[PDB]
């Protein structure tokens, strides 16, 4: 197989925020989701709660979805309905797969990754949060408790919200369900990527991401002497990236990934020669952070809309 590169899914390839889309399809409650996702950002990056990883939002959402009666077929259907790709995603992936193998590492459910990856002909390795809804038992009382508390959580903010969620997720019966999920958060992405570098003898890991959930994978790549690439990243991603791509087309990713896969350390010297419409590529150690951030966030929202400002994945 062609040499491997590593990539997040939502942002680089698909525009969908699947955790959000599930929440909206099942509960139609954006404030509930924003609150859970803010909590995730808070615990993972601000507090750095021991054992907590950025992108565990979907893990936290799982007991609510189970309580609402979500089954694996529903996950697949919502995956189908909500799938919206970065412009040129399939065209760019087809170009890359002529020579290289993607390893996709996502916080979203592996089932959803499988269904959506096939839509743009991904032929690589897929890693995500693992759940089997059709096995999760939720007693009638607990179902009532979880469904009732949604409006409560949505109504809270700040310290009171975080306090309430700490309490909720510490309940033995809720914790039970949360622990049945094998989640992918920031730490797991780093571990998965390192495992491939070891097993496949990759001296120069090329990793692509866009949010907090990618930051440990970014640092791990940097430590190993590879490169961390953000595609329309947010502040969290940019604070840990070597290279930032600001672009409305996945063809910019195809080109930059190609350059690094071919030339490794010597790709840096040719990035300024890449000329793709509406595409800017910044080497962060030679750039003004604030300038790059403002531009990146603008493109981020252009492509992903309001979902492009959410944390949690
Ligand atoms: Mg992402």
């Amino acid at each position: 197989q062609g040499h491997m590169f590593f990539t997040d899914w939502e942002g680089p390839w698909i525009l969908t925020d699947f955790a959000l889309e599930l929440c909206m399809a099942v509960f139609n409650n954006a404030r509930f989701f924003s609150n859970l996702s803010e909590y995730d950002d808070y615990l993972a990056y601000e507090v750095r709660r021991e054992g907590y990883e950025a992108g565990y939002t979907l893990k936290l959402l799982t007991p609510f979805l189970a309580a609402a009666g979500v089954k694996n077929r529903d996950v697949e259907r919502i995956a189908e309905l909500s799938a919206k790709f970065v412009p040129d995603a399939e065209k760019a992936m087809a170009t890359l797969q002529e020579r290289w193998t993607p390893v996709v590492i996502s916080t979203s459910y592996t089932q959803y990754l499988r269904r959506t990856a096939s839509m743009i002909g991904v032929r690589g390795e897929l890693h995500g949060t693992e759940v089997d809804f059709d096995s999760i038992a939720v007693p009638e009382g607990l179902r009532e408790e979880l469904l009732s508390i949604i409006d409560v959580i949505a109504s809270l903010s700040g310290e009171e919200l975080f306090r309430k969620l700490d309490e909720l997720f510490s309940r033995s019966e809720v914790r039970k369900i949360v622990e049945s999920v094998k989640a992918v958060g920031a730490g797991e992405k780093a571990k998965i990527m390192r495992g491939y570098c070891e097993s496949k003898g990759i001296d120069f890991p090329v990793v692509v991401g866009d949010s907090i959930s990618d930051y440990k994978m970014f640092e791990a790549a940097r430590g190993l002497g590879g490169v961390a690439i953000a595609f329309n990243g947010n502040e969290y991603a940019l604070k840990h990236a070597d290279v930032v791509i600001i672009s409305p087309t996945a063809m910019s990713e195809a080109k930059v990934i190609e350059l690094f896969m071919e030339r490794k350390e010597r790709a840096f010297e040719v990035l300024s020669a890449v000329s793709i419409p509406e595409t800017e590529i910044y080497i962060m150690e030679n750039s003004d952070f604030g300038e790059v951030l403002e531009k990146s966030k603008r493109m981020r929202v252009r492509l992903r809309g309001l979902a492009g400002e959410l944390g949690g994945s």
